[PDB]
């Protein structure tokens, strides 16, 4: 029981005005029904543009929010987030247990989800996210957290998170394409993959997206 | 950066109206306003030029940034076109996150605070192992201003020392964490209050007191 994503692909939507994440988004809409929806989207046109996408697309909308506060305050961010429809909401673990929990509660309390944020793929998560990432992802197994985010740009990295959450958990990679990471290698161990500007700055969206996809099409589910 | 009575209010109250009235009822005693999530997402970052036009305060975006390098840039981007004159930001996921923040806010002249220990009792599993060395990089990247725990005056003591006096520290914690005013501006420039004003039976009252508590230190 995870949520079922089209094409093991989910669309990181990072442009920054709505005219063209819009178009953006359309174009690839028969090849994507999930869509990530983070800060410089949200902060430049409101938390209303959840409700546009889920107008225009009826897609299902990932809030890449990294919650990273203290419990109260997470509370209240994903209270907001998912009272504006949001059908989940990525969370860091590294503030710890009670800030973690905190999300959890009010995901439970309003029939939503979390994704934990365990290792990150830019190159200074090496200096301090890492060293911690193997506690933080059996913190959240610890907690019941069925949902993970982890890197594609370190293959090794992200198996060993597999392992640690183990088979039936769901795992979302990000750092495919414009940060190097290869989508078929990704999906060894991801159930998806998030790509960003390989799609979204494309001259062809529509064409970006089919050409991952048939990179991918051995390994897709009937 | 010069806080009136070296008291920053969290407005985290979600809704516009309460927001306004308790700010408004609480303007003599403050001219800085730190506003998160909690009313940006409820309300829209509009909010921000609106505290701008009734109070002329400073605006201090704590969105806790916390993504790879080029997101934080534009989310940093979006915060300052909305009117704040500095963001907060976490150090945890390393220098070169840091370092786009601290580029952005050069471009549109704002500040960036620097993150490096939580208050909440779940920073010891993650954060507190980590954060001399998360100030010592910001001490490296030149970060001027700093983010630590009121319900740890030890940590934050430290966190004074590896900055050094020339450098700006706020905190948050005091009041409804049990974090002490007082003592938290032993080492720090200014506190972070939230709930013990904006949730108090009478804000007004709840700010006076806490400025008269901390009296000698202004
Ligand atoms: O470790 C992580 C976690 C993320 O959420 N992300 C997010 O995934 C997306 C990556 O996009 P891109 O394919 O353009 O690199 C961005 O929205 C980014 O904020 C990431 O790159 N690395
Ligand atoms: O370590 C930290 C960092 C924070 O920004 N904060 C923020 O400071 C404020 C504390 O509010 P309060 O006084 O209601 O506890 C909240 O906005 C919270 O998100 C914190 O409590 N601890
Ligand atoms: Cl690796």
């Amino acid at each position: 029981d995870v949520m079922d994503v089209m094409n093991r692909l989910i669309l990181a939507m990072d442009l920054m005005n709505r005219d063209d994440a819009l178009r953006v988004t359309g174009e690839v809409r028969e090849y994507i029904d999930t869509v990530k929806i983070g800060y410089p989207l949200v902060l430049s046109e409101g938390m209303d543009i959840i409700a546009e996408f889920r107008k225009r697309f009826g897609c299902r909308i990932i809030a890449d929010f990294k919650v990273a506060d203290i419990p109260e305050t997470n509370e209240k961010i994903c209270r907001a987030t998912f009272k504006a429809g949001a059908d989940a909401i990525i969370v860091h673990g590294f503030p710890g247990a009670d800030s973690v929990r905190a999300c959890l509660n009010v995901a439970e309390e309003m029939g939503r989800e979390v994704f934990l944020l365990t290792e990150m793929s830019q190159p200074g998560a090496e200096m301090f996210i890492q060293g911690a990432a193997d506690e933080i992802a059996r913190m959240g197994v610890d907690l019941g957290v069925k949902n993970y985010v982890g890197p594609s740009t370190r293959p090794e990295r992200l198996s060993r998170l597999r392992e640690i959450i183990g088979q039936d958990s769901f795992l979302i990679s990000p750092g495919v394409g414009a940060q190097g990471g290869d989508p078929g290698e990704t999906l060894r161990f991801a159930d998806a993959i998030i790509v960003g500007r390989s799609i979204y700055l494309a001259d062809n969206p529509a064409a970006a997206a089919a050409g991952i996809i048939e990179s991918i099409k051995d390994l897709l589910n009937p």
